[PDB]
């Protein structure tokens, strides 16, 4: 339904865009006990997290949250540019909600 | 049974052949609650989308849907060429059903 | 236990072996309902399909399917050159049993 | 929640943080029972262990476990330069708790 | 816990290290019911197998086994020089119980 990342980050509160057009600077990844999550960062500093999942995700999000790590792995690996982030900054660091790569 | 794209995809009602021969231009993922979903774009602006797992879907193509979404990334990274894809025109914007990829 | 991939073939009834020392022309992969199945063509035109699980496949057969349809993915995407395949010829297009790729 | 690494590793006991800067030197794993670990070594001799999942690990570190692992080997593969590894010094070798990658 | 491959293997009865520092020359996997296995082989004429998973395997094994494969397959098209293999030698083929790599 909702065509791009923009109108889909839209139907959402607390969200924003981020462009930044631009390759991973750094990828952290945690197995520690209730960090079990992905930090990102880039090279203009901005720090964006995939959460830990907990009770505010729904049963569908399950699947979604261990994919967008796996994304954010392999788009650092082979140094792909992610064009936007659709964030909640309602977090900090802010908590990706979804990704937009291009070219 | 069916032995191509084609074939496969006249075996469904809504559903037409795309002929595309070009890469992904975009991906977006997106790990949103009810809108756990991929959309992809190809340069002359044509989008298609891999549908959140709803009640239209029978079990068997669970696991396919996850499949499609881990195809339309690499496919993407890799700058691969995609061939066909079949989709259902009763969706907005026209849902992947099958895919072919050509040398 | 087999050594290789043509006595692993010779254990079952109606299999082949087909030698191609090619790459992979065409990979296609339906999430369809009751189609979810994968079918791969070589340059001579061979077109051979992983089947899409079902009555005839005991449950150890399972992960392996989905396996089988991953290495036909990424051995396509890395234009890997596939030396045999051991094929059920009691389908069309022929069934995949086994492969193997070598350098 | 940590922003980094150093932060995220300074949450827990016996955790200390090591300053690596260089790709992985060798990638072990093993499928022996009672023994299911990946090792890796660093050029300085440094080497870590991924823990055989034991009693000591929670539900959620579990699919945790998997997937760094999966980072382990593909970091290996495409010479990644680590740069900083959080691990639990109460153990022998030491045992990672998070990686960072910023090449 | 054992720090290398060596004594790792050195840990079970009926295993033995073969040192290769060489590419898997040949890849082979099978969903055939009840040799669901992978075969490996290198230039030397060196044949190893993946165990089809059976009643001798403990349940953490069974990851383990999945994992191992995914592994051997990667490496395999990648080209990785395989440093070390520890092999049981009561099965013919020799199973794979632990892998090194080092390039
Ligand atoms: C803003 C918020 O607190 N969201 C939490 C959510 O709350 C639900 C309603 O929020 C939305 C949203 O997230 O914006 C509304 C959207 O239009 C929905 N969009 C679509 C396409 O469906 C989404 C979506 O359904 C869910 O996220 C699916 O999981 O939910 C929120 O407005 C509502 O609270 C109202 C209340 O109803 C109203 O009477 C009062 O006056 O004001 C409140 C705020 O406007 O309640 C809804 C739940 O009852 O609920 C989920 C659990 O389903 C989460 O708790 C969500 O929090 C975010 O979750 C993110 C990850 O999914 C991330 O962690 C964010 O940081 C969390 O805040
Ligand atoms: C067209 C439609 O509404 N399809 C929904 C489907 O409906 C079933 C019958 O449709 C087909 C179809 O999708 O074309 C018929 C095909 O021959 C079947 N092909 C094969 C290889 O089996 C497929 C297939 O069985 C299913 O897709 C597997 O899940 O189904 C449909 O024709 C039938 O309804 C008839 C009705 O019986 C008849 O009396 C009346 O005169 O005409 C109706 C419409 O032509 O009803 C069948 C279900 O009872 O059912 C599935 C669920 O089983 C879905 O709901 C499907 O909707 C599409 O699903 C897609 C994703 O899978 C996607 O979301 C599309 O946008 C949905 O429209
Ligand atoms: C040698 C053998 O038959 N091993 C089978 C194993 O047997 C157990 C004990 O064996 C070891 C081993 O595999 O070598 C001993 C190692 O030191 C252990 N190492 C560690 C780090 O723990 C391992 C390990 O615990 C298991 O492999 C985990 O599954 O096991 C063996 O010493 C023992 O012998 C007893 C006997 O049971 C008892 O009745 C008699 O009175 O005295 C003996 C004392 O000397 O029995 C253990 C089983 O209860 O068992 C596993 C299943 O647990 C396998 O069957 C294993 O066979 C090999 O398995 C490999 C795949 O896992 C491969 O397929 C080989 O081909 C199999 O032979």
């Amino acid at each position: 339904t909702p065509q791009n990342i923009t109108d889909l980050c839209a139907e959402y509160h607390n969200t924003q865009i981020h462009t930044l057009n631009d390759k991973i600077f750094s990828y952290t990844e945690s197995l520690a006990g209730k960090r079990e999550m992905a930090i990102i960062t880039f090279k203009n500093g901005a720090t964006f997290q995939v959460e830990v999942p907990g009770s505010q995700h729904i049963d569908s999000q399950k699947k979604a949250i261990e994919r967008m790590k796996d994304t954010l792995r392999i788009a650092y690996l082979t140094e792909a540019k992610v064009e936007k982030l659709c964030v909640w900054n309602n977090k900090t660091p802010h908590a990706i909600a979804a990704i937009s790569m291009a070219n």
